[PDB]
């Protein structure tokens, strides 16, 4: 039985299990650092200073940032070592900068010789020193340089002494759904890493740090003995696309929309909810995948799963949960209350100014979400 | 040419165009009152304090809400006349009653006899008055109560002198792409509502207020003589769906995300950007249409479409767009700015807390959103 004061705060609502947090937490470090790395956890899923206290065992431990919005959050609450993992926008340098001069190891990342050249310009201009990766392109889906691409020599030599190392994200690791595909993609992955650092040193360039991850190769690759850190981030949580990967299963999801009935439509056998795509947006990550839960798996308040029952479709603040014939209007009265696990939790957790937390003591905590750019 | 302001505030950000917002709306007042109506603005699109200063001729207007939070903010703002759209939660009774006893006339929406015992119940043990409508399905998509069913007599007999009128939202227009459909679709979801007034009043039961609206029904509906107000609000800024519709074309559209130029392709011909889902959101309401933009239509700063160009992809705080061969990646290089139309308005702006404002005289304003619920 889930706490009394569920029932309280008015609905929609987003609600962490912080039992499943911690657990789903310390699975991770023990993995990879077992596997002889460490991890650099990402911060965008969550965005709160409480979950920076969660991942990262000191305010000096390495963390990853996907905005200035959050690098400055976490920078005012002590914390010292952030990767802003976007690459670079030169207008951004001059803020990149004052956190630099306030004691922040603010590292930015970049994948062409107009950026390097940026902050090389910056740096002569203003006396200011830089912390820089290079991504690497592992998966063909997003930015970086391949690890064979004569420009990666060119850039870091450009770089100098603010050059730091190389990162990439294969988040195309996301389309894989058995244990070897991920096995392997972690694999290449890593390889990509690997390789560019390779041609890195034959080239006569040093690479202190060698940065790799999400959260389906953080959890299957098998080697990480030579790369310095491993980044993963929705595993805090875990959603249904990762179920359906086969990173989890339902009882590691940790995010819920605890959602209210307000209606019912006898003819059709539809709930309506107030669990619209403004409170778990328009994600709908799982119906590329092999299981398709509409937006959002259905659940009691007690957070078991309600066989056959989605939100199959939204508006803007209501949902409409299309009853299969094993279920009875009558068992879910307005007023009833249910839990939406999400699709991604990344894009569910981005619709809630405050979260809502069951603590593993039965208590009700809250946590504010650090919002914008 | 944009003001040289619109260069300045860190990228991704929203920005309206004052001088657009005031046209499409000075325009559907103009046209609602010339067919014998009035219109009811939704604020739901926006939800900025501003707006309902646009929309509203006094602080008096009747005006509609979607959530508690926007009531209780244009509330403190002073306005008096708030519906709030979406069916009633009875938990929800106690925050609509605080309202009502600050003088605020909140009314509130329901479909079904749970929420209307509810109302008796609350009004039988505090003493307190409500404003109750009925929502009438018109377009076999959401709730409400078919004009038909005998249970919208009982229903509205249950609520005696709570019960103020009839409500329905035909988003269903939204599937419309011709004239003659938009204007069949309007004139359904006016019948839907005239035919349940008609058998309410058979009855012996009085109807105050007949309620119709969508942005698509408002523009195109011919006849509202007998209809008492009409409800729209995405017409505020218009966007990409609104514009396959055929309700306006790419020059009335208000709203964009002015987007930096990260990175660059040149095997694939790529940009990348800085307008991920976090900037745009995930809404893709043209892929179902005739037109698919992506994630956005692609524009020039000052505000001219890029012919071919869409933001074809984004993760969570990047996109990209695949330059046609009509293009050259040298004329977009990195820091360079774009500004992306949305699918769908209401679901972009529900990404930012603050809003960039083009005043209609080229100054720079900004609008906070009101969030959560
Ligand atoms: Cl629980
Ligand atoms: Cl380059
Ligand atoms: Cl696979
Ligand atoms: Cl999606
Ligand atoms: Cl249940
Ligand atoms: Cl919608
Ligand atoms: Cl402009
Ligand atoms: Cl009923
Ligand atoms: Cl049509
Ligand atoms: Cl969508
Ligand atoms: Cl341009
Ligand atoms: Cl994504
Ligand atoms: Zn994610
Ligand atoms: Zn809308």
């Amino acid at each position: 039985s889930a706490p009394d004061w569920i029932a309280h705060p008015d609905t929609p609502y987003l609600l962490i299990d912080e039992a499943k947090l911690k657990s789903n937490i310390n699975y991770l470090k023990q993995r990879v650092e077992s596997l002889g790395s460490h991890l650099r956890p990402h911060l965008k899923t969550l965005r709160t200073l409480e979950a920076a206290g969660y991942l990262l065992d000191s305010k000096s431990a390495p963390a990853t940032v996907s905005t200035l919005a959050e690098a400055e959050a976490y920078a005012k609450a002590g914390y010292t070592d952030l990767l802003y993992a976007v690459g670079i926008a030169p207008a951004k340098l001059k803020r990149v900068a004052a956190l630099r001069q306030q004691g922040i190891n603010l590292h930015i990342l970049l994948d062409n010789i107009t950026q390097a050249q940026a902050v090389v310009d910056y740096a002569a201009e203003f006396g200011q020193d830089f912390s820089v990766f290079i991504e690497i392109d592992s998966d063909d889906h997003r930015g970086g340089i391949k690890p064979s691409d004569s420009k990666l020599l060119t850039i870091a030599k450009t770089l100098g002494e603010h050059f730091t190392g190389l990162m990439t994200h294969a988040g195309g690791s996301y389309a894989c759904n058995t244990e070897q595909g991920l096995k392997n993609f972690a694999k290449q992955e890593c390889d990509a890493v690997r390789i560019a650092r390779n041609n890195l040193e034959t080239a006569g360039i040093h690479c202190a740090i060698t940065s790799v991850g999400s959260t389906p190769t953080a959890h299957f690759g098998e080697d990480f003995s030579d790369i310095s850190e491993v980044r993963a981030g929705v595993y805090t949580t875990f959603d249904l696309v990762m179920k359906n990967i086969g990173v989890c299963d339902f009882s590691h999801i940790a995010m819920s929309v605890v959602t209210t009935v307000i209606g019912h439509n006898k003819e059709k056998n539809w709930l309506l909810t107030d669990s619209g795509w403004m409170a778990l947006s328009r994600d709908s990550g799982t119906a590329g995948q092999n299981r398709d839960f509409g937006y959002g798996q259905v659940c009691k308040i007690d957070g078991s799963v309600l066989d056959g029952l989605c939100v199959n479709s939204t508006s803007q603040e209501h949902g409409v949960i299309e009853l299969s014939d094993a279920y009875q209007l009558e068992d879910f009265p307005v007023g009833h209350q249910l839990r939406i696990m999400p699709n991604h939790a990344c894009a569910t957790a981005a619709m809630h100014p405050v979260y809502h937390v069951l603590m593993s003591d039965g208590s009700h905590n809250t946590w504010q979400r650090i919002t914008g750019w």
